[PDB]
This record gives structure tokens, C-alpha cells and sequence, in this order.
């Protein structure tokens, strides 16, 4: 599948991808899975996680 | 839903969340959507994108 950007996006880290509205993008499948923003109930810390590392309780 | 970490994970950026196997995590829903690793056919650049910014071709 090929996706099209609906908006401009500016990178904030060295790992994200900047792109302009209209750009054509392909998804890279890998062992991490989609990333999710998550909050640890164990430590109180918050940030993005690789979803293939977790499972529903 | 509450998720449980299956493995230890060490953060590589200032935005990801480090966690230990066993930690209980909740997902933060937001306007970005899941993040995906993507390759631009337009620029040749590669990195993570907020998926709510794109749509299938």
C-alpha cells in the first residue's frame, strides 16, 4: 500500500520523518510493530513504545 | 485496556519510554495516531510518521 500525506509535518527528533502534504509514503514493516504513546503505571514515566513488546493484560 | 511488557526495552531518544518486562502500561490516545516507520517515495528519506497525517492512496 502507498499512503499520501494530508498535512505538512516537521520532525522533532532524529528518528521521525519530515514530509510535505502530498508526499507519497510506504510503510516499513519491522519487528517493533506500530509505536504507541504509553504511560507506565509502574514508574509514572510516559513516552512512545514499540507495540510488539507488549500484550493486553 | 492495560498492557503488560513482555520484554525489557531501553529508550534511544528523548521521546521513547524505557520499561522492564512485567511493567503495566496504558495507551495514551491522541491526535497523532499510532506511529509507523515510513519511507518517502518523494524524498528518499525514512523515519517514523504520525499515522493520522496520512491516508491510503
Amino acid at each position: 500500500t502507498t499512503f499520501v500525506a494530508l498535512y505538512d509535518y516537521e520532525s522533532r527528533t532524529e528518528t521521525d520523518l519530515s514530509f510535505k502534504k502530498g508526499e507519497r509514503l510506504q510503510i516499513v514493516n519491522n519487528t517493533e510493530g506500530d509505536w504507541w504513546l504509553a504511560h507506565s503505571l509502574t514508574t509514572g514515566e510516559t513516552g512512545y513504545i514499540p507495540s510488539n513488546y507488549v500484550a493486553p493484560s
